[PDB]
């Protein structure tokens, strides 16, 4: 029950490939939203009769930076939120949403950045997913690099997606060799390299610290996507994942009774529990998202055409899809944003323009 209240267009004209709502706003203040597209980072306030309030932006000092995805976190010490946005540089930087000054940046992947994401419980583990076939946990308190997931058997190909299960206990990662690869970060190794890298301060010892170079996923399929799978998201246990083949996919590795813990690396099974498909979305890089509580499913596709799945059933096949269109949105939505509260959903599109609708 979406109404479309606003829109409104940036004016680079390019691309905007992200939409973030800050989940981690106070109570109290206006619901923000960032987007991310051309060599810009804008932040937008939502206030009551659709109005769109344009805050204040970051551009990058190189014209030919691309951003494609960002995240929010807070400042682990004075809960002040930040954001987090990458993009072909490869350069993870974090802005400061209140001044949009750029406090600190990453480097270190080989090319672009595809997708960032924190650790659900940690707010300073920063995951990235790199062009560069690999995807590599930071901690930006201590601004240490964690480990690099990579290897023969990591991605043979440039890395669309991933996204950490509930409890931050494992990835599931996904891109252009066709494959979805789960990580295990609560091995004892990986428990100790985080703890390790809390523990590092530069200035009170001789060495760098060392990254934990993770060559070997503990599940690989390639059996559920025939071409790029450029987006990964948990279900609980499940995941979700879609390719350009106008279907987004609900399985699990192994069996259909397997447990996901007992999943060993040589698993060579999965189980389909579903398909969501839709219309004209068969070009590469277009996101799905979901709502903060996982009751809803949001995807966009070439043509200007939303789609929202309730997942609120009892089997994921069991999903009711509802569709949202407005005869002036024509351009290819990247992704979607749930505020928090679940009353707005945001829309952008390949023609900087961006959508509000609110439930109605
Ligand atoms: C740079 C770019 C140009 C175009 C063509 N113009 C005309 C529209 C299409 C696509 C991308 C493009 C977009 N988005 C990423 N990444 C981020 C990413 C993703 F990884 C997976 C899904 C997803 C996104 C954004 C929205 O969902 N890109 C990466 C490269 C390269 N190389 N090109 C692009």
């Amino acid at each position: 029950s979406f109404k479309c209240v606003n829109s409104l267009k940036e004016d680079h004209n390019q691309p905007l490939f992200g939409v973030q709502f800050n989940w981690h706003s106070k109570e109290g203040d206006p619901l923000v939203f960032a987007t991310v597209g051309s060599n810009r980072v804008t932040l937008y306030e939502c206030h009551s009769q659709g109005e769109i309030r344009l805050l204040q932006s970051y551009v990058d000092a190189d014209a030919d930076e691309n951003f494609y995805t960002c995240a929010w976190t807070y400042d682990s010490n004075t809960s002040h939120p930040l954001l987090a946005v990458a993009g072909s540089r490869g350069i993870i930087r974090i802005i400061n949403p209140i001044t949009m000054q750029c406090i600190k940046h990453y480097v270190g992947h080989g090319n672009a950045i595809n997708e960032l994401k924190f650790h659900p419980r940690d707010p300073n583990l920063l995951l990235s997913v790199s062009k560069d076939h690999a995807l590599r946990l930071w901690n930006i308190q201590t601004d240490t690099l964690v480990a690099i997931f990579g290897g023969v058997e990591g991605h043979r190909d440039e890395v669309l997606s991933a996204d950490y299960d509930l409890l931050g206990e494992k990835i599931m990662s996904c891109g252009m060799d066709h494959s979805l690869k789960l990580w295990r970060i609560n091995s004892k190794r990986m428990m100790n390299a985080i703890k390790e890298s809390y523990d590092y301060n530069p200035n009170k010892t001789n060495r760098p610290f060392i990254s934990q170079k993770i060559h070997f996923p503990d599940f690989s399929t390639r059996d559920i996507h025939r071409n790029y799978v450029d987006c990964v998201r948990w279900l609980g246990d499940l995941i979700l994942s879609k390719s350009c083949e106008n279907a987004i996919v609900c399985w699990k590795p192994g069996k259909m009774e397997d447990d996901i813990d007992k999943i060993k690396p040589s698993e060579s099974n999965v189980t389909i529990l579903g398909r969501f498909d839709y219309s004209q979305c068969d070009i590469w890089y277009m996101r799905f998202s979901m709502d903060f509580w996982q009751k809803m499913l949001a995807l966009g596709n070439q043509v200007g055409k939303l789609y929202v799945w309730d997942l609120e059933v009892e089997d994921p096949h069991k999903a009711k899809c509802t569709t949202l269109t407005h005869h002036k949105c024509g351009a290819a939505i990247r992704q979607t944003s749930f505020s928090r509260d679940s009353s707005i959903l945001i829309a952008v599109c390949d023609d900087a323009s961006i959508w509000r609708w609110d439930r109605l």
